[PDB]
């Protein structure tokens, strides 16, 4: 049948909120008040992949934008993009593996980890207004534990 999504927000474990900082740019900084009308909003993809209780594939598009996050190698290294997309073709149960992150449940956290990149993670920085990236370790400095909110 059709792919299953649901829209949501992600903040990271120092609750910082995740913006549009222009193009294919996402930023993390501490947001509250009218400021959060400013968050993006995900479409979060129930997708085709390797399943576990804990470890469930997902993709992640922007709402109503032809826009998903995605893997690739740049300049030589697994990097985290926007990537845009056939709106007609998209979302899909069988979306491509640069677009697949594992979605894993850890001490009532999420961490997202890349289907393509075993073990490389979206991450941020500690401090603020700093590009979302892949962060090839959930060990050290980097935030890469995250709550979701669900949205209307
Ligand atoms: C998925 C988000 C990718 C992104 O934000 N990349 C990126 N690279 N340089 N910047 C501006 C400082 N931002």
């Amino acid at each position: 049948a059709p792919v299953r999504s649901l829209n949501c927000t992600l903040r990271d474990s120092q609750q910082k909120s995740l913006v549009m900082s222009g193009p294919y740019e996402l930023k993390a900084l501490h947001l509250q008040g009218q400021d959060m009308e400013q968050q993006v909003v995900f479409s979060m993809s129930f997708v085709q992949g390797e399943e576990s209780n804990d470890k469930i594939p997902v993709a992640l598009g922007l709402k109503e934008k032809n826009l998903y996050l995605s893997c690739v190698l740049k300049d030589d290294k697994p990097t985290l993009q926007l990537e845009s997309v056939d709106p007609k073709n998209y979302p899909k149960k069988k979306m491509e593996k640069r677009f697949v992150f594992n979605k894993i449940e850890i001490n009532n956290k999420l961490e997202f980890e890349s289907a393509q990149f075993p073990n490389w993670y979206i991450s941020t920085s500690q401090a603020e207004n700093m590009p979302v990236f892949l962060g090839g370790t959930k060990g050290g400095q980097d935030i890469t534990d995250f709550t979701m909110q669900f949205v209307s």
